[PDB]
């Protein structure tokens, strides 16, 4: 139930500056786009952004995500969202990559149903 899957780098945004970072200091994640596992008796009114850090199999972004998102698309390799006040992005390997995980990211929200 992956919408899109690559490899990509987990940001974070430095609040004083404005600018990103990569979370942890970086290293390829294992990022998805996915269904929730927590539908209740819906087909489904949220989404997962989800990304495991492959060098210490550490889960770095975790983001349930719902047809309001708005999704920062920077440059052909940066992407960005928001929850809340809280900020996360990814930093793609290549502009194909980005391209197909913004594809990820346009079907979980047209596949999303009323609750």
């Amino acid at each position: 139930d992956s919408y899109a899957r690559v490899r990509a780098v987990v940001m974070t945004r430095d609040d004083s500056s404005g600018g990103w970072l990569q979370l942890g200091g970086g290293g390829l994640s294992s990022v998805t786009v996915s269904k929730t596992l927590q539908p209740g008796d819906s087909g489904g009114t949220e989404f997962l952004v989800h990304g495991e850090r492959l060098r210490d199999k550490t889960v770095i972004l975790e983001c349930v995500l719902r047809r309001d998102l708005v999704y920062n698309k920077v440059t052909p390799t940066f992407h960005h969202w928001r929850i809340g006040d809280k900020k996360f992005g990814l930093t793609f390997q290549s502009p194909a990559d980005a391209r197909a995980f913004d594809r990820g990211i346009r079907r979980a929200i047209e596949d999303l149903s009323q609750g």
